[PDB]
């Protein structure tokens, strides 16, 4: 009875960086908007994963979105093949991972995560 939830400001359309679907905007994203937190299963050390680190840089745990039942729609955001295509960057605000829009994003554009650079 339940479909996986995708907010209505986004759409799944054919990805331009991988086979299958990717997450696209269905309306504009303004520079500075942030999305999340990223959801996943908390793993101890032993893509679809984010290390979560403490104030001092020590690894607290890994968030693993491999299982769709324990994650959310941020898992559909593919990695940017080259840093020029990136329009989201991962920020760890406290202990949560958020995806931050680092430029304005037009409607009908695939969201692609990468590193903040310069």
């Amino acid at each position: 009875m339940l479909g996986m939830y995708v907010p209505d400001r986004f759409s799944l359309k054919s990805s331009r960086v991988q086979d299958g679907m990717g997450l696209y905007t269905a309306r504009r994203v303004r520079k500075g908007e942030k999305f999340g937190p990223f959801a996943g299963e908390k793993r101890m050390p032993e893509r679809l994963m984010w290390e979560v680190r403490g104030s001092k840089g020590e690894v607290l745990y890994i968030l693993d979105a491999t299982n769709p039942r324990h994650s959310n729609w941020l898992r559909f955001v593919h990695e940017a093949p080259s840093q020029e295509q990136k329009n989201l960057a991962a920020i760890q605000e406290g202990e949560n991972i958020f995806y931050l829009a680092v430029e304005d994003i037009e409607t009908d554009t695939e969201l692609l995560i990468g590193y903040l650079d310069s």
